């Protein structure tokens, strides 16, 4: 059972242009995301998958391993699709390249879950929020059931606060684990309506019946979207690196 | 494949006291429900499941069949529970005992389709309405799959509009379709968080994992829960004849 982490990181951004080359205590973001992921034990490959060279001179700067994808795909699932064909593996991983404070053991936790369940086509991950949080669009939710196999992935805030008290939130980690299988026959699969109302991609495979299992961790910490979270995480990162006892 | 449609009605109502009871251009609303479900073909036997004495009395008066239950239940799921272990059959449906403008046709599309697909445990119904309507918490929106199994059900609008003219919705018509062994299972089946937060539930069923395939028809009439609905429906129920 061969597992890859594979890190799609595009350099074109809006409100972050050449987000993966930003300096965090002085290594550029990418990199930070490149070094936990050889941390994770079990995965026998790590690869950056990019569509500028800029990034990709960057990855091999630090002797990443880096694989030029098309900048025609309108996703980063479509991205990974590609690397599928040339780098085989039974499971593959999907990485943020913008959220270097990712927990190896989180990873290993997916991985896991996937080895535990060969039946399993796809894994992801969740933490408990408040309910406060859960009301912001921005933020997806997520509704389990015993197995905790996702209901449904939604910006509303599900389940809704009839009673209130009653009411417990679970925010969807944007980590993948998918079975090559999964990814062969993904490019055959139509979009669905909720998908694009939502416009969660994941919506994709619940429409089709591929079943997602979510499993819970921790609060993560801040990704990088905004200058007002990237003095956090700068200032997190390096609070990090003297704190050792 | 023996199929029975059981009627809950039970006589309690905190704004309609005696609702069952309640005349509709001439009959009482639960003869209206009665009446149309012995218009559903393919089904052996129609019962009224009652916890009062009074409905028990007028049922048989027209001619129907009614079966005394528990007043102890706190829903007429636990009230099905408890007749499935009286009458068999393999699939049982549940008519809601308020609705009185209920289409049998509408109920022949449920057992055709629990017939079609013998895997089935349950199935339900739906039908389109506005994202208007849909903001609505009073209203249970259910979003479905290609093979139209219910994903999730709630009163928050979903799919939520990030692209509202992508958005379609659908309202659930609270009529079910159960096998047998989904009922004979059923108390065993814990309360979910899900359930208890959004107060629906057939979410205790899909925290289980039980499948529920959702069929869609055209808009339903409006039920019977306070009494400026029964002026509606008695309107209406008038200029339908
Ligand atoms: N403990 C209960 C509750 C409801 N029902 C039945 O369920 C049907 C409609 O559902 P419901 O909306 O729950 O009826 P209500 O009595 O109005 O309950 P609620 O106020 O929660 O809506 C009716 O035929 C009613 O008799 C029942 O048999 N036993
Ligand atoms: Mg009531």
């Amino acid at each position: 059972s061969k597992a890859v982490i594979v890190i799609p990181a595009r350099y074109g951004s809006s409100r972050l242009p050449g987000k993966p080359l930003l300096d965090i205590v002085g290594k550029p973001m990418i990199q930070h995301v490149y070094e936990r992921a050889l941390q994770v034990a079990g995965v026998a490959e790590v690869w950056v998958a990019t569509d500028d060279p800029r990034v990709e001179q960057a990855v091999q700067a630090f002797g990443g391993k880096a694989i030029m994808t098309r900048n025609d795909h309108e996703s980063g699932t479509d991205r990974l699709v590609e690397v599928m064909h040339k780098v085989e593996a039974d499971i593959y991983i999907n990485l943020q390249g913008d959220e270097p404070m990712i927990r190896p053991r989180d990873v290993e936790t997916l991985l896991q879950g996937m080895r535990d369940d060969p039946a399993l086509p796809v894994a992801t991950l969740c933490h408990a929020i408040s309910a406060a949080e859960a009301a912001e669009p921005s933020t997806v939710k997520v509704v389990v059931n015993t197995r905790q196999d996702a209901l449904y992935f939604s910006r509303s805030p599900i389940p809704y606060p009839r009673n209130a008290e009653k009411a417990r939130y679970l925010k969807h980690v944007g980590i993948y684990a998918y079975r090559r299988d999964v990814l062969q026959n993904y490019s055959q699969l139509p979009e669905s309506m909720p998908e694009q109302a939502e416009s969660l991609e994941q919506l994709r495979l619940m429409n089709a019946g591929i079943n997602i299992r979510t499993f819970e961790v921790a609060a993560t910490g801040p990704g990088v979207d905004t200058p007002a979270c990237l003095e956090k995480v700068r200032a997190l990162m390096a609070q990090e690196l003297a704190e050792n006892a």
